[PDB]
């Protein structure tokens, strides 16, 4: 096999060079305006030393089954087995758990970023098989906008976080002041949930070319700051709401805010005002009060408030500030501040919660939607699940609380239910042993599972902790179809097979059709179709919709031969979010009970949640930098990796470009380094009451004083899985996070509410074992 093949991924469209059946180079699509350097690691992930070769069974589970000693999961003691033995065993375990415990005994939430592709959607495929097996417990929401996606529907009446933004070109022509609040779009625009078009880069470039004022509010001097030479505001992490309240207070005290916009488009500001003024608690939320909490100068806070009120301003907020205790307050208070500015719905004004994600704001084309295989759920009646058997769904980040407290009650967005009693967890396309908070608690809670099954193509910590590991193929070893552009709908791509499945790896589709076949539902899982039958069915449906919309597309074979279809932009570049509501709120009301922006929410008031009041409120978090009585001195900006997609690509050649002494890097301010005797490049121990990890320090004033940056996604590498609190040799920041809910409203994760201490490491030397396969899988 010596040629070139085009395909796509979460990092973008690309062309692979193949030489005697091996992919040797991934070259970015010629129309990608800003490719990601991570493509080199994508290619490397097909072949790296942590590629999973064969199906494996954890020796203790192979020998003892449910009586296994579960405290040794993760020690790497696996036995290689044949595909037939492993499929029989997985099918027997699914049947056994379903029969013995009901669907409530099987957790199938399997949260994860997987790979794009309408056919090879491993998490949907898992659920298609589990539906056929009798059912399963699902997850609700995600780790990205756990809080924001639940509070927005109460406030603005829509999901908001995953909806199209005012178009980039409308911003270049109308916005005078662009604010990136807790957003680093240069960093996070590299990837897409579906194939990315990188539409933010030309949008950002156009703002810079127009000379538009840009202000970044972030504890770290990011590349977004650098790109624009932006005015950079450095709040102590977790104090943005106090700053917003200080700005709002200033707008009232100086009599500047838009009273008309508040009277005509919002509901409940009159119940928020007294609190803002301090009438209810003797604590006027002044700029000075906000300086006390956040560290940002009171005069800067007022000057920003005045600037935003006097110029067409776009508040482009990111999501790290809601992935925290009381996370709901952040975007609720931002919308409240934006309502006080009165520019929601005007070209270039208001707010936007997706300018830093998957091309939000890239103009949408007139093309049709593309849909892929489904879980079969809307197809034969799932039996009756009664409340006594527990909820059939949990907020995703409550997975460990669930395992630890079967039958216990939990509150979620106005409803109380009981946790189901789960005995089996099946995970594909996700890495919970890296993405979930409080690794030491989670490691212990996993002992409640009888059986844990994982499919991946990389030996992640999650694969290392499974009882049964099945090697999946990458997208580059099969064919698929997918949209380019979560919002732009730039076109549809043929994700063409580049190389044959490596080693004994199999698509998740093939695996699940095999398990389903052993359960007696083979035909039902495949629907009588094969890989191209499924792909052509999705395409044809897309084509039928396009033909009916005046966007006719070629026949399938013709589309597949070209490898792509691109669609025309009609009016998508003119899109202004909230314009129709602004233009006539009686004709175009929002989906809230009042039809208006709810600054005070009667529906939330009725829930009676102490941690989620009925108007945006400054509440003390579990821990925050310089909080009164806080134990630990440094805030960890546990944010998204520049050179990984979460944990993805950790076990590739890219790792050498950022690792420090082989460990995940930790940014630290020179003053904080010097106070601990720490030198740039030193191995340091980062620890709190929940865990301890090793990182390699990079001393830089890019991180504000009091804050260290350790990205999420590091492959957890425990020194000894049987030792509680064991040191993590590589640097998974989730060993240090707490596992608590943003509040009772959303139950989102608080992965960025983290305080810790750092010292030069003086323990025993460490050997990294997470970047090579377990000995028996070699
Ligand atoms: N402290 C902290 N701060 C954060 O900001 C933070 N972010 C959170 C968020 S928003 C997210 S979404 C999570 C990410 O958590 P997530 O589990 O989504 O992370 P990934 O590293 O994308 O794991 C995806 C896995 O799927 C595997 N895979 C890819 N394609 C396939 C396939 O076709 N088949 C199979 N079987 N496997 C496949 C990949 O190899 C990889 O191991 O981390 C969350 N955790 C976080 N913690
Ligand atoms: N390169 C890359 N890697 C990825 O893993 C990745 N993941 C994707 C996913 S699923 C999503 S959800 C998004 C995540 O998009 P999200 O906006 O949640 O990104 P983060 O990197 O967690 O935080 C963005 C910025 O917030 C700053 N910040 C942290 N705490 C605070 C705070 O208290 N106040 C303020 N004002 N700023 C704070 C951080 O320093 C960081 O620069 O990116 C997506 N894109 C991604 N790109």
């Amino acid at each position: 096999a010596n040629g070139t093949v085009m395909s796509g991924s979460h990092w973008g469209v690309f062309t692979a060079t193949v030489e005697n059946g091996r992919a040797t180079a991934f070259t970015p699509w010629e129309k990608d305006p800003h490719p990601s350097p991570m493509l080199a690691g994508v290619l490397d992930s097909i072949y790296s030393p942590t590629r999973i070769k064969y199906p494996m069974v954890r020796r203790e589970f192979l020998e003892k089954g449910v009586n296994a000693d579960r405290s040794t999961r993760g020690n790497g003691d696996f036995v290689r087995v044949s595909w037939d033995q492993a499929l029989d065993l997985v099918a027997a375990e699914v049947k056994r758990v379903e029969e013995t415990y009901g669907p409530e005994g099987v957790f199938g939430g399997s949260y994860g970023w997987k790979s794009p592709g309408r056919l090879h959607n491993c998490t949907t495929l898992l659920r298609r098989m589990l539906t056929l097996a009798g059912g399963y417990v699902n997850g609700a929401g995600d780790y990205s906008t756990g809080a924001a996606q639940v509070i927005m529907p109460h406030v603005v009446g829509t999901l908001e976080v995953y909806e199209q933004q005012t178009a980039w070109p409308v911003l270049a022509e109308n916005t005078e002041v662009m604010v990136f609040w807790a957003a680093d779009p240069i960093k996070t625009s590299q990837i897409g949930w579906v194939i990315p078009e990188h539409g933010a880069y030309p949008g950002l470039e156009a703002l810079k070319a127009k000379g538009t004022k840009v202000i970044v509010i972030d504890p770290v001097r990011t590349k977004t700051v650098e790109f624009f030479g932006a005015e950079h505001i450095t709040p102590k992490p977790q104090t943005d709401v106090a700053i917003m309240l200080g700005m709002a207070h200033t707008l009232v005290a100086e009599d500047l805010y838009d009273k008309d916009f508040i009277a005509n488009y919002t509901s409940g500001f009159d119940k928020f005002l007294p609190y803002l003024d301090g009438e209810t608690d003797s604590t006027p939320k002044t700029a000075e009060w906000a300086e006390g909490i956040s560290g940002v100068p009171a005069e800067t806070i007022k000057e920003l408030a005045r600037l935003f009120e006097s110029k067409r301003t776009m508040l482009a907020a990111g999501w790290s500030m809601q992935r925290m205790h009381h996370g709901e307050q952040a975007h609720w208070m931002l919308v409240t501040l934006a309502s006080m500015l009165g520019q929601i719905g005007l070209p270039g004004g208001g707010f936007g919660l997706s300018y830093h994600y998957s091309g939000g704001g890239t103009p949408s084309t007139s093309g049709p939607a593309l849909a892929g295989i489904t879980d079969g759920g809307a197809a034969t009646k799932g039996p009756e699940w009664l409340a006594a058997s527990g909820a059939s769904v949990i907020p995703v980040a409550r997975v460990v609380d669930m395992l630890e407290n079967p039958g216990a009650e939990f509150d979620f967005n106005g409803t109380r239910s009981k946790f189901p009693d789960v005995k089996m967890a099946y995970w594909v396309g996700g890495n919970p042993f890296v993405h979930h908070q409080d690794r030491n608690r989670m490691v212990k809670a996993w002992e409640k599972l009888e059986t844990f099954v994982v499919h991946d193509f990389q030996w992640t910590p999650t694969a290392r902790h499974a009882d049964i590991v099945l090697p999946a193929t990458t997208s580059y070893e099969r064919n698929d179809i997918e949209t380019i552009g979560d919002y732009s709908n730039t076109g549809i791509l043929a994700m063409k097979k580049i190389v044959e499945p490596l080693y004994e790896a199999r698509s998740d589709y093939d695996i699940f059709a095999a398990v389903a076949e052993r359960l007696g539902k083979g035909a039902e899982f495949t629907e009588g179709k094969d890989e191209m039958g499924w792909i052509k069915s999705f395409y044809d449906d897309a084509a039928k919709q396009g033909k009916a919309a005046g966007v006719e597309m070629p026949a399938f074979d013709a589309f597949w031969a070209e490898g792509i279809v691109e669609f025309p932009v009609t009016d998508g570049a003119d899109f202004v979010r909230y314009a129709s509501f602004r233009e006539d709120p009686l004709l175009n009301p929002l989906g809230t009970p009042t039809g208006l922006i709810e600054i005070y929410s009667k529906n939330i008031e009725k829930m009676g949640y102490d941690d989620c009041p009925a108007h945006p409120t400054w509440m003390e978090p579990l821990e925050r930098l310089d909080g009164p009585g806080a134990k630990y001195p440094l805030h960890i900006a546990a944010s998204h990796p520049f050179n990984r997609l979460h944990s993805q690509l950790n076990g590739t050649v890219l790792r050498e470009g950022y690792a420090v002494q082989g460990h995940e890097p930790c940014l630290m301010h020179p003053d904080d380094a010097a106070a601990r005797g720490i030198a740039d490049g030193d191995v340091v121990r980062v620890h709190n009451d929940r865990g301890q990890i090793l990182t390699g320090v990079k001393v830089t004033d890019a991180v504000m004083k009091g804050v260290i940056q350790i990205y999420e996604g590091g492959w957890y590498d425990p020194s000894d899985v049987t030792e509680p609190g064991t040191l993590d040799k590589y640097g998974d920041v989730n060993v240090l996070s707490a596992d608590i809910g943003t509040s009772k409203l959303a139950q989102g994760n608080c992965g960025q509410t983290v305080l810790a201490e750092v010292e030069k490491y003086t323990g025993p030397a460490v050997t990294l074992t997470g970047f090579v396969a377990p000995k028996a899988a070699e």
